[PDB]
């Protein structure tokens, strides 16, 4: 039941999604090893992901969280990079996508920095890079990220350098406590607490 609607680069919606993508690029502590060396992207396409069943699954759960948190879903828009992006847009997030080795336990992880989600597009640590060249820094091959609606509810705040949520909480927030430039990362433990709203197709750009 998934359909993808292509947005025009003239559309304000394309533009505000592009801006969020481009403006949350940062340098990473690995010097580019996982996700490649770049300061910005070439945005090739932005598609709206439309699936009635997945949307209703998302809003049903949002209402539950809201009602357990003084009518505040604490909804954010966050990036998700994954080798399983094609399965996610068709079937939704589920316990199979649970990053077991994640630092906040086995859940589904999201990032405020697009360049952070970019590190996981070809797998954990960037895997072996792109299918075609085995290059984690490939400037040629098309990459995809999701920009997702994520319900955080009452988020457990973790300071720092499928399982269950900590009791009394709907999510975990990873607050950076060393790298002053890094933005937050988040984890949910229920697939229904995120909806994959925009599929972004892009290349990383070789710096001048
Ligand atoms: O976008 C992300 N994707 C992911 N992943 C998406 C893909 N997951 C694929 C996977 C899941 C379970 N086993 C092996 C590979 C790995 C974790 N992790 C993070 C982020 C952003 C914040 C940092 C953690
Ligand atoms: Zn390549």
């Amino acid at each position: 039941g998934t359909i993808l609607i292509d947005l025009s680069p003239d559309d304000k919606e394309f533009q505000s999604v592009e801006e969020e993508m481009q403006s949350t690029v940062r340098e990473h502590r690995d010097g580019g090893h996982a996700g490649g060396i770049f300061n910005r992207y070439n945005i090739l396409k932005i598609q709206k992901v439309c699936n009635k069943k997945l949307w209703e699954r998302y809003t049903h759960r949002r209402k539950e969280v809201s009602e357990e948190n003084h009518n505040h879903a604490n909804e954010r828009m966050l990036f998700h990079g994954s080798p399983f992006v094609n399965a996610i847009i068709h079937k939704g997030f589920d316990e199979r996508h649970a990053y077991i080795g994640g630092m906040f336990g086995a859940g589904i992880y999201f990032a405020e920095n697009s360049s952070k989600s970019n590190q996981y597009v070809y797998g954990i640590g960037g895997g072996t890079g792109c299918p075609v060249h085995k290059d984690r820094s490939c400037y040629i091959c098309h990459r995809q990220l999701l920009f997702c609606r994520v319900t955080l509810g009452k988020s457990f705040l973790q300071f720092s350098a499928m399982a269950h949520s900590p009791p009394g909480h709907h999510s975990v927030t990873g607050r950076p406590s060393v790298n002053g430039l890094a933005l937050a990362e988040y984890v949910i433990y229920r697939g229904e607490q995120a909806y994959p709203e925009y599929l972004i197709t892009y290349q990383i750009m070789r710096p001048e």
